[PDB]
C-alpha cells in the first residue's frame, strides 16, 4: 500500500462554484470529513489546549488532573521559551514525556503513536486569511493556506512562531490558489526558504498533483498524511526539517516492500531480491538513500542495514551527519577498526560505512557472524572501481542478502567500459526519475556551457580529440603553458564577479570552482592568482582580492585521490603544504600535512566553500562528485570530461537556490561541447540537450520559443523597447492599469537581465558604457580585456541600452508599488531579485 500511487483517478468538479477562497475552504472540509478528519470549532489557545488534553489522555489511556495537565503543559508541550526548532525536535525526536505524576508514578505519554499511526486521531479547523489547521491529536501539524482563483501562487508564497504558541508545532504547509498546490517544511532556517523548494505532489510515474481537489484526496488521505509527516520528513544534527519529494517517497517505499516481499518468498541473495533506483544527479540521492536505510532497520526481520558511500563524495554535513550513527567510522582512511567495532553493537541495525572501508573489510574478514544474518545493502553512487571488487566478495560472502543501489548515471552495455552493468548487478529498476523530469519540476538546474576560445596559439592543442596526445600535453610546452595559463588566470579573475553574480553594489551572489588536469596545473594556476592578485593590488589600493584555496592529493571515470599524502611526490607534497601553511594564516587555523590535519583540512575547506569564505577553489579530482553547495553557481574547467565523470562535476553547480541563480555556469578552456552533448545523451536521449543545455545570447537579446512549454519569450531588447515606447514615465503611470501592467513588464526586464548577466556578450556590451570620450587607454584596455576586435567594437556601439538612471528610476518605481500593494491577482514581484539590489 504505497503511499505515491501507481494509478490515481482525476477527480471530478462539485459543482458548485470553485472560484472564491470560500469556495476552495468549503470543498477542502467536506473533502476531508469525507476523508475521515473530524471537524471543531476552536476561537481560542484554551479551547486547543483543552482539545489536546482530551485527544492526549485518550491516546495514552491516562487522565491527568489539574494541576498535573497544567504542569505537563508548562514543562514539556507548551514551554514558553520553545520555538519551532523545540517543536520539531519534539515531533521528530522527543515526541516521548515521562511524566511524573502527584501520586509519583511514573508513565511514558506519546505525542503521536509512531508504531501504529492509525490510532492517532486527525481533526480539522479552520482560522479563528482563509486557513485550514490540520491537528495530529489535537496538535497543529498541518496548515493550508488558501487563495483564491486568480491569484498566482508564487506571490502567494512570496506573501506568507509566537502566539499562539502551539501553532509552533506547525511541520507540514501547504499553499493553494485551487489550480495548484504546494507543500514545503516550516523552519526558522532561510537557505531553504525560497520558493524554489515548494513542492507538487504526484505518482510513481511523477505525473503531477496540481489542483487542491486531487491533491486532497492523495497526499491528505489520512494514511499518505501521516506517513508524510512521521516517516518521510527528515530531521538533520543541524535541526532543519526536510520534507521529501514524491519520487523520493515513492523510491524508498518500493525499496521497503522489496525488501520485504522478498523476504517472505525466502528469495534472497539474487538480482532478483533487490534493486536499483535511477535518481538524477543533484535530485536528492544522498538524502533519500540514507534516510531508506534508516527506515529499512525498522523491519523487525532484518538484522543489519549497511549504508554505503563513497569517501570521493564526502563533506562537511554529511560527515557531520554520519557520525552520530556510526562514531569515527567515516573517512578516507582504509581503517576498518570503527566499521567491525560498529559491526559489534548490541541491538543496532545500522551501519554507515564507505566502499573502500567494507571492500578492505570483507578482503581482509573470513568468519564475521554478519555474513550469516538478513542483511540490507543500500549503495548511494559508488564508482565503478572499488564497487566490482566489493561485489565480488558481498557475493561471496554475504549468505542472505537484499541489496540496492541508488545512481544518477546508470551503467548501460554501451557505456560498459569492463565494468558489469547496474541492471545485471541490481536487478530491476524500482523507480526512475530522470533529468528531464527533474528540470521540468525545477528540482535542478540546467547548464550554461561554454567553450572559451579567446586563445588562437593554444586553440588546436584545446581542440584535441585523441586521448594520448592530452595525456603526452601536460608539461610547460603545450598545455602548463606560463601564457596560456596566464590568459585563463586573468580571464578568471577579470570575469569572477560577473559570472558569480557579485556586480551590483551590496549584492552576496555566488562562488565558483575551478577543475584542473593535473596536480602541476593546480600548482600554476595558485601561483599565477598570487602575481596577479599582488600586482593588480599595486596597481590600485582599491582592489578587493579574491579568496583562493586548493586541494588535490594522489591519483568518463574521475580518478580518485586517496587521504594519504605520503604517497604524492616531494614538489606537490611542499606546494600543498605551503598552501595549506597560507591558508592556516588567513583563516587563523592549525591543520598539518598528516593524515589527521589533511582530513580536517578536507573538512574545513568544505565547509568554507559551502558558506562563501573562499571564492574560487582550485580543484583537481576533488568536491567534483558529491559536494553539495547550493551558493556555487560557476565551475571553470581546464580538464578532459566525458560520460558520468562530465554529468558528476557540472552538477556541482546544479542546486537549486533562489530566482537569483538562473543556471549553473560551466565555462571551459577546452573545447567540451562534443562531450557535453554525447554525455547528456547516454544519460537521455537525442533531445535532451534542448532541454538541459540554455539557449544563445542572441536568443535572449532578440526573443524565442521555448519546446517544452511551447510558450514564447521576449526579447530582452523588445522588453527594454517596450519599457521606452509604453513607460517614458512618470506619466506614464498614474492609473492602476498602467502601474499593473509596468510591473509585470519590469518583472520581465528583471528577469531577463539577471539571467544574461551570466553571458560575456552582455558583459562586455554593459562594460562599454564608460569608456571613450577622449583617452584611449581605456578603449584599448576594454578590447584587451573583453578580447573585442575593432569589428566588434564599432558595432557595439551601435546597440542603444537604457540610461543606468532611468533604470534606477524604474526599480525605485516598482519596488514603491510593491509596499504599496502590501498595504493584482496575477502580478508577481520579483522579491528575490529586488532584495539583492
Ligand atoms: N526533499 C528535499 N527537501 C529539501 N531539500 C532537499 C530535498 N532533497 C534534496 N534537497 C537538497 O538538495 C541538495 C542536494 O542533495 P543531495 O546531495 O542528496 O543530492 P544528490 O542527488 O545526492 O547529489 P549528487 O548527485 O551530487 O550526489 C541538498 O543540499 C539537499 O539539502
Ligand atoms: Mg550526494
Amino acid at each position: 500500500n504505497f503511499i505515491v500511487l501507481d494509478k490515481y483517478i482525476k477527480a471530478e468538479p462539485t459543482g458548485d462554484s470553485y472560484q472564491s477562497e470560500s469556495d476552495l475552504e468549503r470543498e477542502l472540509i467536506q473533502d476531508l470529513r469525507n476523508q475521515g478528519y473530524e471537524f471543531i470549532s476552536v476561537k481560542s489557545q484554551s479551547a486547543m489546549l483543552a482539545n489536546v488534553r482530551e485527544q492526549l489522555q485518550n491516546l495514552n489511556g491516562v487522565v491527568f488532573n489539574d494541576s498535573e495537565w497544567r504542569r505537563f503543559t508548562e514543562q514539556y508541550l507548551d514551554n514558553p521559551s520553545d520555538g519551532i526548532l523545540d517543536k520539531t525536535r519534539k515531533i521528530h525526536i522527543d515526541y516521548i514525556c515521562d511524566f511524573i505524576f502527584d501520586d509519583e508514578r511514573l508513565e511514558n505519554i506519546y505525542l503521536i503513536d509512531k508504531k501504529n499511526l492509525m490510532r492517532n486521531k486527525v481533526q480539522i479547523i479552520q482560522q479563528f486569511r482563509y486557513d485550514v489547521t490540520i491537528l495530529v491529536n489535537g496538535l497543529p501539524l498541518v496548515q493550508i493556506e488558501l487563495k483564491k482563483r486568480g491569484v498566482a501562487i508564487r506571490e502567494a508564497f512570496n506573501q506568507i512562531n509566537s502566539e499562539n504558541s502551539l501553532f509552533k508545532y506547525l511541520q507540514l504547509f501547504v499553499i493553494s490558489n485551487g489550480t495548484d498546490t504546494r507543500y514545503f517544511a516550516n523552519t526558522t532556517k532561510r537557505d531553504r526558504n525560497s520558493f524554489d523548494f515548494t513542492m507538487n505532489w504526484a505518482k510513481s510515474d511523477n505525473t503531477l498533483i496540481k489542483d487542491l481537489k486531487d491533491f486532497t484526496a492523495t497526499c491528505f488521505q489520512k494514511h499518505t498524511l501521516l506517513n508524510v509527516l512521521v516517516n518521510y520528513s527528515v530531521f538533520d544534527s543541524s535541526q532543519t526539517l526536510l520534507v521529501m519529494r514524491p519520487y523520493q517517497i515513492a523510491a524508498t517505499e518500493r525499496i521497503l516492500w522489496k525488501i520485504k516481499s522478498s523476504f517472505t518468498a525466502k528469495n534472497w541473495s539474487k538480482p532478483e531480491s533487490g534493486g536499483y533506483i535511477w535518481h538524477t544527479t543533484g535530485s536528492g540521492k544522498t538524502l533519500t538513500s540514507f534516510k531508506a536505510a534508516r527506515l529499512a532497520t525498522e523491519l523487525d526481520f532484518i538484522d543489519k542495514v549497511f549504508f554505503v558511500v563513497d569517501r570521493k563524495d564526502l563533506d562537511y554535513q554529511t560527515m557531520k551527519e554520519y557520525q552520530r550513527f556510526s562514531p569515527d567510522s567515516v573517512n578516507g582512511s582504509e581503517n576498518t577498526a570503527g566499521l567491525k567495532r560498529n559491526l559489534d553493537k548490541d541491538d543496532n541495525k545500522i551501519i554507515v560505512t564507505t566502499i573502500q572501508k567494507l571492500n578492505n573489510l570483507m578482503k581482509a574478514e573470513s568468519d564475521l557472524p554478519v555474513y550469516n544474518q538478513q542483511v540490507v545493502f543500500i549503495f548511494d553512487e559508488c564508482h565503478r572501481s572499488q564497487f566490482g571488487e566489493a561485489q565480488k566478495n558481498l557475493k561471496k560472502k554475504f549468505k542472505r542478502y537484499y541489496q540496492f543501489g541508488f545512481t544518477g548515471t546508470p551503467i548501460f552495455p554501451e557505456n560498459a567500459l569492463g565494468s558489469e552493468t547496474t541492471a545485471s548487478v541490481f536487478g530491476r529498476e524500482l523507480h526512475s526519475y530522470v533529468i528531464t523530469d527533474a528540470i521540468r519540476d525545477e528540482k535542478v538546474l540546467k547548464f550554461k556551457v561554454d567553450y572559451n576560445d579567446v586563445r588562437p596559439q593554444f586553440k588546436s592543442l584545446e581542440t584535441e580529440t585523441d586521448e594520448k596526445k592530452l595525456s603526452a600535453a601536460e608539461n610547460q610546452q603545450a598545455f602548463l603553458h606560463p601564457m596560456r595559463i596566464q590568459e585563463i588566470t586573468q580571464y578568471i579573475l577579470n570575469n569572477f564577479r560577473q559570472k558569480t553574480h557579485r556586480t551590483f553594489p551590496g549584492s552576496k551572489g555566488f562562488n565558483a570552482m575551478l577543475a584542473v588536469s593535473s596536480v602541476d596545473a593546480a600548482k600554476a594556476y595558485y601561483a599565477t592568482f598570487k602575481r596577479l592578485q599582488e600586482e593588480a593590488a599595486n596597481k590600485s589600493a582599491t582592489y578587493k582580492p579574491l579568496r583562493i584555496a586548493t586541494i588535490f592529493s594522489f591519483a568518463g571515470e574521475i580518478s580518485d585521490e586517496t587521504f594519504d599524502t605520503s604517497a604524492m611526490d616531494s614538489s606537490a607534497k611542499e606546494f600543498l603544504d605551503a598552501a595549506i601553511r597560507e591558508y592556516n594564516s588567513h583563516f587563523k587555523t592549525n591543520f598539518s600535512t598528516d593524515s589527521n590535519g589533511f582530513q580536517n583540512y578536507y573538512r574545513d575547506l568544505a565547509q568554507r566553500v559551502k558558506n562563501q569564505d573562499i571564492d574560487l577553489l582550485i580543484v583537481v579530482g576533488m568536491f567534483l562528485t558529491g559536494f553539495d553547495a547550493p551558493t556555487l553557481n560557476t565551475l571553470f574547467v581546464d580538464k578532459n570530461l566525458r560520460y558520468h565523470g562530465l554529468m558528476q562535476a557540472f552538477s556541482r553547480t546544479n542546486r537549486i537556490y533562489d530566482a537569483t541563480k538562473t543556471f549553473g555556469n560551466i565555462v571551459t578552456f577546452r573545447d567540451l561541447e562534443r562531450s557535453t552533448i554525447d554525455a547528456i545523451t547516454l544519460f537521455g536521449d537525442k533531445n535532451t540537450k534542448n532541454v538541459v543545455l540554455e539557449k544563445s545570447y542572441t536568443e535572449y537579446m532578440e526573443g524565442f520559443t521555448d519546446a517544452a512549454t511551447g510558450e514564447a519569450k521576449r526579447g530582452f531588447m523588445t522588453v527594454v523597447s517596450e519599457l521606452e515606447q509604453r513607460f517614458p514615465d512618470p506619466t506614464s503611470i498614474e492609473s492602476e492599469k498602467e502601474k499593473k501592467d509596468f510591473v509585470k513588464l519590469f518583472g520581465e526586464y528583471l528577469r531577463a537581465e539577471n539571467i544574461l548577466q551570466n553571458y560575456d556578450e552582455f558583459a562586455t556590451l554593459k562594460a562599454l558604457q564608460q569608456i571613450d570620450l577622449s583617452d584611449p587607454v581605456a578603449v584599448e584596455k576594454f578590447k584587451a580585456e573583453h578580447y573585442v576586435d575593432d569589428e566588434k567594437f564599432a558595432e557595439l556601439q551601435t546597440i542603444r541600452l537604457p540610461a543606468d538612471r532611468k533604470i534606477q528610476d524604474y526599480r525605485s518605481a516598482y519596488n514603491d508599488i510593491r509596499d504599496w500593494q502590501r498595504r493584482w491577482d496575477d502580478v508577481v514581484f520579483e522579491v528575490d531579485l529586488l532584495k539583492s539590489q
